């Protein structure tokens, strides 16, 4: 009944390697389905408060993709896609819901040129979700499609057997998720990437780490721990690209940020709240700061492709002293960096 | 791929154990490189805010050597170096870069008199480091030269067989340091410092612990790991000999401090931030401080020399309440200690 | 010698009266000098974190003028104002010292084509400020000349007498001067310029208030009290075009401001202090805030050019406890507004 | 019964006006008492956590006089005056007690060669205190005595005519007194001065301000005021030069201060507490500051010595908003002044 220990982020650090590899000459290309790659492994979250076709363009722009959520009606969520593809033949993708009714939907959105299409859910191994790859396979046998979300090996086996071109990773992590905590249920989420790209690796399925993403470091440990790339809610949102308007608070500027399943959102329990992050500026000037550290992981790993990370970098586990000093401490900062802040 | 678990400073203690030694006839002299000794474990950070000539003096004075810093043009280095050699034949070091472009500076500083030369890099078993440590070696055979930094055996292993004097460890324990995070990379200072030692010591080789020492007791348990002596940051930041002018905030004093890799001191992304640290009046008196908690473990330890310590102590593996009894605890200061204040 | 109450902004409020004026008809033009008119009531302290050539266009663009400050070169000043003189026909001042030997940067000034001198010193009642003023006159009889500054009529009397186009006001009232901290020496604002004022009005001489303002409300209130226009450090320290990079500080944006007579920009005992001051954006979108604020303003006076509300608005005294009804009170503010910020 | 507002520092400003005086040409001099000039404005409170004759010398050798404190053996006390008069030819005064039973210790002090004898008390305006002066006047004719404390006028009055060469004003306006709060008793500092000195100076006899001095500008007002010179406690506390040990807390540096009412002290209720005082270097650059204030000042009023701002120099009642406005004010303190301090 009690599985063994799980790990998350702050509970790792990878081992820095012989290397031939200079930040500025590591190739971040890697990919997000079995036939769909991009340039950079970031995607945004189907949010509506993240991703609608402007985020959509500017991260395609920089090399990923966006996911145009599903809180709007099916018109609206089509024009969104057509206007990423018509903008230099973008590569786009869009959320749909894991519930009967939604074949509509779906077409609609085929129909719009949509590159890759999620099937977003807070079970993935629910029998439900599965019969709805099933049947969306089968009605488009040739469909990049995403499933999830799952944190476990045979949740990804089951998603794999059901279909899916990819398999996203992530129960409970997210910044503003409560679901952990609400229901007891969940996997930290390293040790769910590496369960769940355990079994993925031999179908060539390739693994989206979904959620808690916090600095670029995550990012790293993400994609070491198997991953082909994450996809990122808060670190997007508060971004000019992002959906909403600047909200001024006790002298700072903020936009609105909220979980999927937050009553606002919602609109009988929520298994997310609403909140407010810093506006950031520039979608593409957080994409720089996030890939550097990046770039200069693989350096210091002598990882020369994404692939070299996700499959050779070494861990260990460290404790609460270890990541104190990993943070800044001992000294009162009066500057900080765009890539370490509060 | 998750190698083990790996342990810093504030993660063990060290067992006292039967002693005929009583703190003020400890030993504390020990070995900075293979043929350079020093009387004190102790050496200056290579920054702008740590180790010009004034405080390399200061702390020559004291017993170690200051390692004079890079920014700054080839002949004020060269300048500095001379400076400290001038008065009273005094032993000091100088940083290069492990970038090509330096052979000039490295022959300005060796022509200088300069008795050790440091190649600081933050990937120390980067390939392109190896190369310009080994270029190094061929066209001075006889210079004293540490390399590094890295973190693990073959990393040490490496550094020594490419001509190195010393083997420097630390990736990202440093007060200012932000590369754990922002990377994802590094290890623990005291795994990093056994694992690098263990190699080093069947080349008769010293190692150097850098970063992330905050109180002698750290000291102790650096060279217990198996260091020969320490570099530190922050603990000689503030001081009067310290570059900088002293800054008056919030009722106190202070001086910058900030890593080298902080975009200051860089002058795409930083590994570093900048702060300030608290004026700390002459070195002279923080080193009586740091020295006298080191000679007091060593009678605890029944420890008669640096080697002793660095050799045959013992640790345990303690948790964070264990760390809580050790801080003073249950109590309201009134009346700090100038080895144990905020 | 206890002549006399004395008032500042918090100890006014401006009485509403018939208006046939509404925000977006009143006419905001009025007079810098003598000779010299503006679009706005709203000049630039001549500070080195506050006006340089780029935010003096900026200013000039919007209808006011920015004063190009003296810490730098001569050469340096000159360029500054030449190229404000060369961007779309704009008017721009620049700074020059009561000190002696000050007639070679005058005369660069001059013939880099300078609309206004401002000879700026913290004691315009002062023998030897009266002198190169009076020098000054001598030499550009045709130059528009700004003196100050004073807190009194009788040094509004002498500045106009020794031959200014323009008397400027204030003594300590500035968010970073401490001058009546440091000195017991100076003049709340609203009286300094009444006073001032009763005089200049004599010789058709504009009153330029200097220091201390925060809101909106406080250019109305020291316009009502009898200044032309009115001069800002603070107000405009932060916004894209004042000089100084951005500083990243506990998740906020900033630039640096400081006064004129702290240590850092004096390289005796300074006046002043050294800060940070909230990122604010463009200086156009602060501009259209603060001149809203004033448009309201005369709405509410039925005061139809800046003439009527400096000559004709009447004064209510309130306490402490009218004040506090004034802000917001008795509720958690959510959003703030671009004119009323922590 | 209710004769009067009264006021005190943070209630007025001084008036600039013309002058011909620059800060470096004040002159600084002014008497103590009726035969005792001093090169500056300032004496030291005769207080066991402020003077003893190590911080007399400094003080005397920058041109004021300490008054050496009372807790302490007649012996000591001789021993300290003596010690003050053999340091370079200079000036020393030392406190006794208005109980009777004090005429043996006045004795060894005058044999000690001590300049100026105070004879302090918190009622000066009381009968026995009178007595004490008068007969200690009678028993040394040519003893300069110094006489207070008072707040008044009358009581100005009766010390003259008991024989004081010097009156000295305060009744609980010091930084560590209570007595105001514990009695119900006493008078805002400036009116207290302003009544003591109208009288004093139909007598040519000088009054000394003693208590409630923070910044540089209480010293202009308090002699603009009336005062020939000041008397500080907490100023000079924490001095290198003042008596005591410097204790660490939280992370600064502090000596203690207490009033010589306090339980502490007197070995009837208590009327002042005791506390810390931030460590301040050496005495000799407090001065500095203090007394570059002080010229400024005179720069800005056209006083050219002491007795012009004294006797000319004129002042404006201000609200708690134009206090507010002399202070730093909506802007985030980086750096301060070594005058102007948390
Ligand atoms: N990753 C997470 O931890 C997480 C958790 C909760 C919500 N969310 C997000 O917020 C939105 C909320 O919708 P939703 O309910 O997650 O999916 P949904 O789209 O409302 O439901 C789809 C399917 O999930 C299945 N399901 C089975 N048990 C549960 C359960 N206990 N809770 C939720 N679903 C169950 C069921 O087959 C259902 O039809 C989604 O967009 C998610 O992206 C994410
Ligand atoms: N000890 C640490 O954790 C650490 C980390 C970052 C910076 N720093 C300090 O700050 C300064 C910054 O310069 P730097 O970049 O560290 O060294 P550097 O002197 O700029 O670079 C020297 C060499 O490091 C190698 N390198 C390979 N991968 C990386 C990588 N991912 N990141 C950085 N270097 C790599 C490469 O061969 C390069 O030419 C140095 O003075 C260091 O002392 C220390
Ligand atoms: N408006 C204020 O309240 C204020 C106060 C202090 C400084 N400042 C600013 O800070 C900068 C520093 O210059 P500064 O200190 O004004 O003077 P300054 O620019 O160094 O000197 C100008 C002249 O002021 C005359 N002066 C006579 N007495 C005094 C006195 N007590 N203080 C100052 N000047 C006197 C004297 O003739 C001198 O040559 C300027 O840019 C000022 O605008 C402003
Ligand atoms: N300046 C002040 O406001 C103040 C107030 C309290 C104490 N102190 C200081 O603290 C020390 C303690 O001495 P002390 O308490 O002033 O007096 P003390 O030195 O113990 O006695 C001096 C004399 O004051 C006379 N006196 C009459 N009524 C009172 C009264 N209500 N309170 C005090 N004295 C009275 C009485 O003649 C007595 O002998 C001295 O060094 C004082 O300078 C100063
Ligand atoms: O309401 C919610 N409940 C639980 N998970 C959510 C909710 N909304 C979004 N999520 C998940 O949280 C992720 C973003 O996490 P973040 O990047 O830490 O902010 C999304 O990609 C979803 O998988
Ligand atoms: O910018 C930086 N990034 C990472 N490490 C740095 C940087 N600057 C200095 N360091 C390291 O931090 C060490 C000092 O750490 P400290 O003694 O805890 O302050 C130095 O000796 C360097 O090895
Ligand atoms: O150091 C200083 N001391 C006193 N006044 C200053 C100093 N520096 C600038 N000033 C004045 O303060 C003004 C700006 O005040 P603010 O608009 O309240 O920030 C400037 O126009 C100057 O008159
Ligand atoms: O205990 C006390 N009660 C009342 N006044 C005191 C006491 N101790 C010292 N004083 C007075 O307070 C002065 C110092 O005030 P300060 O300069 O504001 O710290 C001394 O010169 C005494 O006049
Ligand atoms: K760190
Ligand atoms: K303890
Ligand atoms: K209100
Ligand atoms: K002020």
């Amino acid at each position: 009944r009690i599985a063994k220990e799980a790990l998350t982020f702050d509970d790792v650090l990878l081992v820095p390697a012989h290397s031939t590899v200079l930040p500025n000459t590591a190739d971040l290309r890697t990919r997000l389905t079995k036939n769909i790659a991009l340039n950079i492994p970031m995607v945004s979250a189907s949010m509506d408060t993240v991703t609608e076709a402007r985020l959509a363009i500017a991260l395609a722009q920089e090399g990923g993709i966006g996911f145009i959520h599903k809180n709007m009606s099916i018109e609206q969520q089509a024009a969104q896609v057509h206007q990423v593809k018509i903008s230099g033949g973008l590569r786009v993708g869009a959320a749909v819901g894991a519930a009967p009714g939604n074949e509509e939907r779906v077409k609609a959105l085929v129909e719009a040129g949509v590159d890759v299409l999620l099937i977003d859910s807070s079970h993935g191994h629910s029998e439900g979700v599965l019969q709805r790859i099933r049947e969306t396979r089968a009605a488009y046998p040739h469909l990049e499609i995403i499933g999830g979300n799952v944190a476990t090996a045979e949740g990804a086996r089951a998603l794999i057997e059901a279909g899916v071109s990819a398999v996203k990773v992530g129960i409970g992590p997210g910044s503003i998720c409560t679901t952990r905590i609400v229901t007891g249920v969940g996997v930290p989420q390293i040790t769910a990437i590496a369960d769940a790209a355990g079994v993925a690796n031999e179908y060539g399925i390739p693994v989206i780490a979904d959620g808690g993403i916090r600095f670029s470091g995550d990012i790293s440990k993400a994609i070491a721990a198997g991953a082909s790339c994450v996809m990122v809610g808060s670190m997007f949102a508060g971004t000019e690209e992002a959906p909403g308007e600047v909200i001024l608070y006790q002298g700072r500027s903020y936009k609105a940020y909220r979980g999927m399943g937050s009553l606002g959102a919602m609109s009988l329990v929520p298994e997310g709240i609403e909140g407010r992050i810093a506006y950031k500026g520039h979608l593409k000037e957080i994409i720089h700061q996030q890939m550097g550290g990046l770039r200069s992981c693989m350096g210091l790993t002598g990882s020369a492709t994404v692939e070299d990370l996700r499959t050779k970098a070494q861990f260990v586990r460290i404790s609460g002293a270890g990541m104190k000093e990993s943070h800044v401490h001992d000294v009162q900062i009066t500057k900080e960096a765009p890539n370490y802040r509060l």
